[PDB]
Parts: structure tokens; C-alpha cells; sequence
């Protein structure tokens, strides 16, 4: 399955080369900021699961009641295959009435591009049902993984969606404090 | 398809963004001042793909004949889902009768690596079996993409290979220099 290749190579070539050392990058964060006063963090790595596979170049511009705020320090790797490769994260802020009303670490599931870019090529065979199908299953078969992972206990949590064409105005924002909220 | 999916990921979230400025960062490189006359590097990315999917996390180690020559400088990345990356590559130089005999930008498919770890995780269920077809099929339908890519004419090599039941006697550095000296 295209889905369970894409699950487990984000768990092998992402996740686990982040998830250990983010709490603690976190806790950095939050202790040396100022910038700023006022803060602060939440302790996981949201990950945005949009069943559609529509990934934004801004994830600040896209949405707005999700403004950027700034970037974790930065990390650098040395397990096997990659050797200094930096990376960051990025902290966004969400606003609720104008208000408050969370701040944390929020990203793309990037194997959503590909999905979507196999989507859009006529040589990858695949079509936008399959892209759906696909897209569910991956956020499956990835809950399963993180569910049993010793590096991703308490600081990941997925946030899958597929935004309603039907009627309303669908808000990222709401969607995501509703998991930050626990 | 497992490969097929991976094969996608790896053209899509590495090789599409890499590709397009590395023959200029090896021109750069080639140039500089320090980089003594010595030792011209070849322009195309050689990219390792080893079909039992065995990946060290040093490579300079796997051959003797095969050592660690320099790191072309960093890259940045602005595309989205990734603001702010830093790439390096590795520049390793090869040995016919003991001395130099060639100079090449190389690296081992992350991807296989994945697969490696897929037929070692009960949860995958992934035979070693599974592993090494699907492996053929990764490197088959890497070729298919980068036959036609925009991205990836005349800048990439790709070197699949198989140690033989007979010998370990079997020498990367030969394979490598075989591609190269062409
Ligand atoms: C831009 C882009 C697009 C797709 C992937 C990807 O599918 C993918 C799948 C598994 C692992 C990685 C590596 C990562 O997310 O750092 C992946 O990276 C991608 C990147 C960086
Ligand atoms: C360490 C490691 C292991 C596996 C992958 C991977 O399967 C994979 C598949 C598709 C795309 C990427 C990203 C990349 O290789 O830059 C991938 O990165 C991986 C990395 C970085």
C-alpha cells in the first residue's frame, strides 16, 4: 500500500529523529524567552492530517486565527543516513474571539504533498479517490504506529480533518484547541 | 505499493528540491579557492541503492577504498512544510591500487533504510522477502520518474547493486568508479 510505505517512512525518517529531543527543546523555549514574558508552549508536536491533502505553502497566511509566532532552536541529527541536517519547528499562535488562546508547535504531515503530487501525475497512476483512501488510511496506519512507539509517547498528536463542502466555513483554529484543550 | 509510494516520497520530498541548485553548489565548490586543484568532482548525484537494503551510518567505513573527502556547503530551504532547512552533502573520493581515482558527490536512498526497518518491525508486517521485491520495485520506479523529471536530467546517477552469495569480495568502489569514469 502507498499509504503504509508513506506511514512508516515518516515514522523512520521523520518522527523519530524529532520526537526525543522535543520536549526538552521545548522547555528551553519556554525558559529562555523572554522573548517573552508571556508565553508558553504546549509539550507536542501537533501534526495537521487534512484528508484532502491540501498543504499550504503559509500555514500562517491560510488561516486567520493561526499567526506565527516564531521557531523552536534549532536541532541537528546524527543517526544513521543522515548526518547534519538542521531543522526547526514552528510556534503558532490561535486566536479564539480575537483572544488568547493557545500557542504551540504545529505542522504539515508532509507525506500529504506527496500524496497529493502522485495525485496530480499522470505517471504515478494514481487518482484523487485513491488520494482519498489513501489519506485515511495513512492517518490509520500512523495512529497505530505512534500508539506503540517508545519515542512518541505523550508528545505527538495527530489532528485529521477533511473540511465540509457542504455549508459552513470550516475552522482550523477550532479544530485544533479542541485537541490542545486536554 | 510500498516501493511505489516510497519511490514517490523520495522524488517529491528530496530529490525535486535538491536537484535543482546542486550542480551549481559543485561548480561553487570546484571553484573555490581552498579546494586545492585537486580532485575536480563529478556533477552528478550518485545515489546508492542497495537491494538487500543495507545502510551504514558510515559509509566511508563500508569500503576502505571509499573515504570521506569534504562536505559541499550547506543548502537552505525556503519550500513549504520545511521553512528553513539545512541540507549538507558529502563528498567522498575513490581509490583504484591504493591512490585517488575518482571524486564524487554520493549517498545511500533513505528510503531503503525505511524498508530495512520495515522487515525488522512486527507491527509492518513485512517479510524479508517482501522487503528485497519491493525493493527492486523502488529502484525501478525511481528510474520511470527521473527518466522524465524536469528536475533531474544529467545531474543524477543511480547505482542499484547486489553483494554476491560467492564473495564479499564484491567492491562498491569498482561499481562506483565504473559509473563514474563515463
Ligand atoms: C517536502 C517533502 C515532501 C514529502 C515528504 C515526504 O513524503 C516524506 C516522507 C517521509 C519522511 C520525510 C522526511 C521528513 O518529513 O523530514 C518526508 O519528507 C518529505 C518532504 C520533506
Ligand atoms: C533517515 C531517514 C530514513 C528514511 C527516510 C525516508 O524513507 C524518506 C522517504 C522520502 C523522503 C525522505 C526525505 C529525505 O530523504 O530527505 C525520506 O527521508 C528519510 C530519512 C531522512
Amino acid at each position: 500500500s502507498v499509504a503504509h510505505g508513506l506511514a512508516w517512512s515518516y515514522y523512520i525518517g521523520y518522527l523519530r529523529l524529532i520526537l526525543p529531543e522535543l520536549q526538552a527543546r521545548i522547555r528551553t523555549y519556554n525558559q529562555h524567552y523572554n522573548n517573552l514574558l508571556r508565553g508558553a508552549v504546549s509539550q507536542r508536536l501537533y501534526i495537521l492530517l487534512p484528508l484532502d491533502c491540501g498543504v499550504p505553502d503559509n500555514l500562517s497566511m491560510a488561516d486567520p486565527n493561526i499567526r506565527f509566532l516564531d521557531k523552536l532552536p534549532q536541532q541537528t541529527i546524527d543517526r544513521a543516513g543522515i548526518k547534519d541536517r538542521v531543522y526547526s519547528n514552528s510556534i503558532y499562535e490561535l486566536l479564539e474571539n480575537g483572544q488568547r488562546a493557545g500557542t504551540c508547535v504545529l505542522e504539515y504531515a508532509t507525506p500529504l504533498q506527496t500524496l497529493f503530487a502522485m495525485s496530480q501525475y499522470s505517471q504515478a497512476g494514481f487518482s484523487r479517490e485513491d488520494r482519498l483512501e489513501q489519506a485515511k488510511l495513512f492517518c490509520r496506519t500512523l495512529e497505530d504506529i505512534l500508539a506503540d512507539a517508545p519515542e512518541s509517547q505523550n508528545n505527538c498528536r495527530l489532528i485529521a480533518y477533511q473540511e465540509p463542502a457542504d455549508d459552513s466555513s470550516f475552522s482550523l483554529s477550532q479544530e485544533v484547541l479542541r485537541h490542545l484543550r486536554q
